[PDB]
């Protein structure tokens, strides 16, 4: 009828962990009275929150209504009243702690990348699986309306064969210097694990894979397109990571997908990320939230002469209301441990993109595509 | 380069003769410089008018200088110089006028219905058929935008399979009193072959054997919805016609289609006529020259609820214009005069004609016998 | 000043069931303090909530602060505490409720079909005249706004003559494949009781009788355009009812109404039902909610002739009342019936006539012929 589940919660109070995971998802499922099951009884996750200095991470407990936190980590660690864990902090610290807690025998889910490297994040894979915990990672662009839309287009034959698909991402992020810049100032330092393909690339993995077909090799050139921004202090920095990059991708069962990304590109476009995806039998053009369609008996005909195409397209209908991307997949990890639901998205699926990241800077450095290795 | 045709053209001093098949056919084919074939030259053709009074014929040869006239049908039909025959008149003496021409060798192309009746349209056919003539009859409506987009659609496997069609026809034919008929009064009395079904349903023969599949069965049930209406003189007459019907047709491949008809029904829809097509993957409403989509992945999802405004219209989408259309009379013309000239596949004989009447007749009958009345095969 | 009611309801949980009939109706009735009577006096409902499963029942009642709920139909229906009873459930047992709750004495409720079956109908309709208990069945669509209004029409001479009645109904109700379907699947089975004609039919009965003209006589095509669809647990199942049709009736007053009705045809109109009604001296177009007019002083001329807005050509008819809850407004039409002999004219009787029709069309269908509705002795 009821039960309780205990959830250690690390990095939370971001950014967006405190947004999208703390906010949109526990303290949603939270309020909603819990996660459902197979035979209708519910599960109820008892929060214990954790994040770097108690002096501000405070009120956040009773500011919900929840319960307990600690600044010392191996404190929640240690129950066993705690059966899970989560974690939404730093890159480099994250494999060394899924590991504390996997050798603790917490089942484990935390945000992208899993690690700075494809070897840590494959050996924390082993780890998990080898101790028999469950495992998931977050793969939140999969359950935006904009991608929900493609994979509906997909299965319901809308494309008929796939053919192409186009990604343009990305937004002018402010160089600091009249205007505040609106990301953090690390991901322009290449030395604190800043880096659009690290960063995005981690993404395109799952992204391709489940929408259009596994990834088999890539070719990578990123670049430093701005040499200097200015700190969260108004301060000056050589900035050393790659800002931009432009990557084609072969995709297995013969789909090629070319996926521009930028900090320093403006947007004329319908979203801060496109998807255009054309089919033998249709195109289509995702955002963040729509999707605009064109049957190919719709598709005009136009010729070279030296018209609003848009207007060509139509506009697909919402037919669901589509939940908070984050809180969708807290409760399907959650099925997975309690009810034993089939589930996709192991920390396997984070070390593809972590994989994958790492065969688009190695095509960068080598000048040539790049098979990926099958794991 | 310059080959010559020699045709008659009987029915053109009339309104739809004069208008649609000598002006915007015929004389625009001349002015064009001919019908160009698949080799590259081009079918003149040199008519000559009949339309019974002299007085007005050669008025109406000096307008577009067409140099030949008679009042004498018999012998425009014995003249061999001349090999082709067309009708536009009335429908009461085509058969016999088509079996003169046809009788005399003459290839053989008329407007609608070919007959008065099954049996003597039938008859028509097997007699050109016997001599090896090259016969057709006018089917405008397969050529309008609207129906030749739908027919795109069907051929694209838009619709995955075709479920049902939804045909709303027709407009509000003024009575006479205050305004002016639209529409010439031998269409409001029976005793003068006047009625919708046998006016609209020979139509809907073959727009449903061509786009949707062969006709096997009709119910239908007309009724005379204004018992008064007034002359072209302004005198009062009473109406003994069918003025409106409704019918349902089972068509091959399991498709049902269903027409409104009416004379006596205002307009709140896209055109004049309307056949919304309904499929497994989409749907289609096509007016006169427009025609709207929705595949399926675009149908939304509402739900039976007596708040929020919703505009169902919008969900459509309009197929755009990726093609010229020339005049649907015009293109058949053309279509029919290579088939005599090339030999190109040209599906609309008199066969086709007959079809057209077989359906009237069949719906009438249903009409009268209060029952499905089955299209036998021919 | 307040008068208790004690009600017993059957087929709420469903979706309409819920929505129309419980929050809608009876709650809205409770939160207004009971219904009006002539006099003064209010008439108060105490409900008693019926299901087959006790956890589904017992939140139901708690979160519309009721009180009383069980899983125990017989016992609520002798209870005589309790003095009326409505089912909103299945078609196939409803007459065998209905006959208890006569036979019980109390007064009857209830959605439609009211049976399966026409003489099954009609043995209900003849006991509770037999016992004097009041008997009503719903008859929603002709309490929609729109068809309100068309009535309005018609009595106050808009159309002059009425010459013709044309229908469009349905919408793409979605396999199951990749979207879910709107509505429960047993209404596309034939063994479970589904079918758009004997689902339909009923209301046009009601629709075209009052509106238009007694229905005379009916001729009808059923078809099973989908072949498969999926449960509501995902379950692919032979789809084995009608789910489109086609109906031409013959009203009294010379008058012919054609009505298309389908859940599998796309939506390219005013609303998920229309009534156009062409008359001598105007047209109207009615959905749920809006009717648009063109009086015969505003028809436009066209020509034949291979841009204009036709829609333009029309207006539309302004809001001079405010329309409540049409289910509402007909439980309170039989409740005022029961506590005060109102006139109602919307009996079992009523519904015994919609099963009539439907089996009239499902005839037509069958023997290919148009079937004409024989009086009811």
């Amino acid at each position: 009828t009821t039960q309780r589940l205990g959830l250690i919660m690390n990095g939370v109070t971001g950014r967006m962990g405190l947004n999208q995971h703390l906010i949109r998802s526990i303290v949603a499922i939270r309020d909603q009275g819990g996660v459902r099951l197979k035979n209708g009884d519910r599960i109820m996750p008892d929060p214990i929150l954790v994040g770097r200095s108690a002096e501000k991470v405070e009120a956040l407990a009773k500011r919900f209504n929840i319960a307990r936190w600690t600044t010392d980590l191996d404190a929640a660690l240690a129950d066993k009243n705690d059966t899970m864990f989560f974690d939404a902090a730093t890159t480099q610290a994250r494999p060394g702690l899924l590991t504390q807690a996997i050798n603790a025998g917490k089942h484990v889910y935390c945000e992208k990348p899993i690690a700075t490297n494809f070897e840590e994040a494959l050996e924390v894979v082993k780890l998990a699986n080898s101790k028999g915990v469950k495992h998931g990672t977050v793969q939140d662009k999969l359950f935006l309306p904009g991608l929900k839309k493609i994979a509906f287009l997909r299965d319901s034959g809308f494309f008929g064969r796939i053919l192409s698909v186009r990604g343009e991402f990305g937004y002018w992020v402010f160089e600091g210097g009249w205007q505040e810049a609106q990301r953090p100032s690390w991901n322009y330092r290449d030395e604190d694990g800043g880096g659009i393909i690290l960063d995005m690339v981690c993404h395109w993995r799952y992204v391709l894979d489940n929408l259009f077909g596994n990834v088999q090799s890539v070719v990578c050139i990123g670049n430093t397109d701005i040499p200097e921004r200015f700190d969260e202090q108004g301060k000056k920095y050589k900035a050393t990571a790659d800002d931009s990059a432009y990557a084609t991708f072969q995709l297995e069962g013969g789909v090629i997908a070319h996926i521009n990304m930028s900090w320093v590109t403006r947007v004329y476009r319908d979203d801060l990320v496109t998807f255009q995806v054309d089919g033998t039998h249709g195109s289509a053009v995702a955002g963040l939230s729509d999707c605009m369609i064109q049957a190919r008996q719709a598709t005009p005909r136009p010729v070279w002469n030296p018209h609003d195409f848009y207007g060509d397209w139509q506009k697909l209908p919402d037919n669901v209301s589509y939940d908070n991307g984050f809180k969708e997949q807290w409760e399907m990890f959650i099925r997975h441990v309690y009810e034993d639901a089939p589930y996709k998205f192991t920390l396997l699926e984070g070390a593809k993109g972590v994989q994958l990241a790492e065969c688009a800077l190695k095509s960068w450095k080598e000048r040539r595509w790049i098979d990926v290795a099958p794991i």
